[PDB]
């Protein structure tokens, strides 16, 4: 339940926010720590070729020891806020190793660890047992040339370069449950319940609750209230065969694909969840994040 | 998954809304069918002596065959005649394991009454002989420590004002950590079944009964940011008065007896180990969405 | 209060939705009934050029008498909730009283029913009917050139051909009341309260209440509840001098323009309201439209 | 928009929250200031009887000069020391024309108490001699027909449950036309001032006090569509129980005496002709937005 290391971890993949000068010293210190304890370090192609770190030769003594990015990765460290873990999930479409994320200034949700005294935290997580949460992920299959994507926070079917009132049908196990008008629909995981789905008047869901959230974006009906459906159900969103001005689908703020007549978007609960490492335990960590980030019940 | 019958049912409990004349003839017809197919039927000790049915010819012979249920395992199949209130009473009757229940809406279509009364002959024969689909709706076990009561709740538990006047203020602990202190009218801790109950009126999200969760929803919170949340099924909530406020609170169970909670009293809420099996007409998903469309007008446009 | 005809009206401007065949026959009937009572009828040039109106020689007898389009004294709208917006767009100054018919969709701005329209038209022209002076917003866009558009339903400052939040500041009397993030902001009239602003969770506002509505579209803050401000105050919206991804502004759900740094959008309550003719009285019409169009509390 | 005093103000009424020891020294200092500049001071009967004010003989030198107010053109200016409750009590005292009111907050910024106690010398002198900015907050005239009562309210009037329970369905007529039949916990009819009051907790939009309107807001409505609305100032609402429902309702006036309303009772609400002038620190817009930011955390991010 907490942490099952079959064999002692030896590979670390460190993902950096990139295009940010504030992270150079933290990345350098963390890499020195990881290389000190005889543990292999992996770095993305674009991160090792960063000109700012290329110019610095003092760190170069460990640059030559950086392997370049399966199952070869065994432990992921994220340096950033709420975007580094999304990129990490994008990188691994299959089984993803345990990930711990450090917040360098903004506490967020997916970055519970504080950078201060990271020595002991890293040593404890590698050697000892920490607590993990198996955040659910959505498998999304787009039929136009079928492509599979993995979504952590939400998938948004909305307007785009063109902007008229969209009208899209949602089928659930083959039964047409609703047609949604307005600015669009959000299908989200419990992890993304505090993401954009929260801004659309949707309830916040702990990541341990297996569910799929359907939330509107400014629905034209005063009664369309956000709902949740069981994790194992298969959603299928497609254009109603009555409306022009085809829609656009986005996957956690990533490549927006235009969906037209005859296109289908199938959403299911993926079998490959994301283990996120928590500082103390899921409940207190989640509630502290709620209190500190969106000011849930400050009064 | 659908219906695993053992020792195919011989005992059937029929619960009526009571104090409603419109249910008399459906009750007669259901009793006649249940007597017809060699089926033992239990009726409560408060519905038998009920007038009208007491002084009703052509049915006394049926009455003599009604063995009286008392407060087990002498019940194997429950039939509810009414809307959205008969099943709550049925849940109140069985604090432990509850047999499968189907409820008929006699005019008022609801959320716990999938089956329609018309052509109930085939539906009853199919459910007894064949296999239908069931949903294991979750229930909350609530312990009130002043003495412990250990009530069971199906729709929601509401901690609010009452005979007191103003400004309820209560702390909520979750696994011993003080997650929040809620002010305003009160708090609602509800099951997914109660997502469409009173908790829905408070701005909460509708939850399918197959999603294991516990809903915490405010009732007019003084803070503009206190948004309804859900927590995992297995976590233990503990609600109690903050040790700063007078005007002690009142707690209601599924819209039933309201107990006054004061300083030193605690309300422990957990997910019960005895869910309620409710029989659906076709399947949980389509039945739930059709109920949402017909009853609350979820997305009519 | 009801209708002050200084002189009996001699001019009608009939505005048609266009690109809809269902309106042809009612348009013919209305035009014949207006022409038969010795009263001049105005139609836009783009309206009297359709192939449908050209082919029908039977109507040609009155097509010649159509005077193409300060000179208008009475406006009739045939359509739903879009014809009145177009009419308001055409009249940037003092707009004559407008009475609108709903051919199928009751809407909010089209209370009149087309059945037995002879009596209604005669009662409006000769007798006294009730009017509502719907408020309008004067919106002046200052670039790094002034536009001075007039808005009836709402003005929306949001994303568009752009991609991201476009955090934007709102000043009120020159004081920075707030910075809004998320999808965007809506500044609406009470008439537009039942418009797109209603989809964002804003309260429904009676047209007789002088106010300006500020409503978010999916705000990242859980507390940014929609507000209203006095009619006579001057709003000034402009991008914060910290954010890229310049925003887009749209008036009445129509042509959108990109606003960047150095741009300003000044919103005030216009001095030229829109008189809309109601069938019974403002209260009953507003509540009937609420119950029939947006499926209000009736249950 | 500005306070034209005409004649020089000579009388002040000081209203204290009472049953609070922290206000004693501010009350003493304010009273010495008010008596110093040859300006008559009025104190309520029940305020000048406290043990704290009786024991302090040092203040007695000015206690003898305290004129006593009785339940009315004697009062020309009101000073309230407290938070969000002193102004409501002042409004309750004056059912007719209300003299200008300045409110000080001793710790909680609130909404109706913009003035800060620190350096009150200059503020009081500027208010008395010079001209400040005022806002004419709207009040609602509410008449209860059983015997008429003729109450005046500032924040809201709430028609809901109480020592009773359950829905208590109630009809709202508006200019003689039945607009809606509200169910749920009840309805709130509020002034723009009450937009930040209890009505805010029910999901209603905040309204600046310069917008003439009357707010109708549900309290947990059983219908998902009954979203709060506003109506013009000159309207006449008339709320009464539907002739179909038992479980009569209860009416509360800004959190005050709750009266039963049963079949045959009526509650008529209109915009009063006697608004409350509240003195602002800088101007209505900035003061209102600063209060929204500080008190309810409107858009803190």
């Amino acid at each position: 339940q907490r942490l099952t290391w079959n064999k002692s971890p030896k590979s670390v993949l460190v993902i950096k926010k990139m295009r940010d000068a504030s992270l150079l010293q933290p990345f350098k210190e963390l890499c020195t720590h990881l290389m000190e304890e005889n543990m292999i370090v992996y770095v993305e192609k674009k991160v090792l070729e960063d000109p700012a770190i290329a110019s610095d030769e003092s760190f170069g003594a460990v640059k030559k020891k950086f392997c370049t990015f399966s199952n070869q990765i065994d432990f992921i460290i994220c340096l950033g806020g709420d975007g580094t873990l999304l990129y990490a999930s994008s990188l691994f479409q299959g089984s993803v190793p345990p990930v711990m994320a450090f917040h360098l200034g903004s506490l967020g949700f997916l970055t519970p660890f504080s950078f201060e005294n990271f020595q002991s935290q890293v040593t404890q997580v590698i050697e000892g047992n920490a607590a993990v949460v198996l955040r659910s992920r959505l498998k999304v299959r787009v039929v136009k040339q079928a492509m599979q994507y993995q979504v952590l926070n939400e998938v948004v079917i909305d307007r785009g370069p063109s902007s008229y009132l969209s009208n899209v049908d949602v089928y659930l196990d083959g039964h047409l449950i609703t047609t949604v008008q307005g600015d669009g629909v959000i299908v989200s995981t419990p992890t993304g319940s505090t993401a954009y789905a929260a801004a659309a008047g949707a309830s916040m869901i702990h990541p341990n609750v297996p569910a799929i959230m359907i939330t509107p974006i400014c629905p034209h009906s005063l009664s369309f209230r956000p709902i949740v459906v069981p994790a194992g159900v298969e959603l299928k969103i497609m254009l109603s065969p009555e409306a022009r001005n085809t829609a656009w689908v986005s996957f956690d703020g990533r490549k927006r694909q235009e969906i037209r007549h005859g296109d289908s978007i199938s959403i299911t609960t993926s079998c490959y969840p994301l283990p996120s490492i928590c500082v103390r335990d899921p409940v207190s960590d989640w509630f502290e994040s709620l209190a500190q980030c969106l000011h849930w019940n400050v009064r």
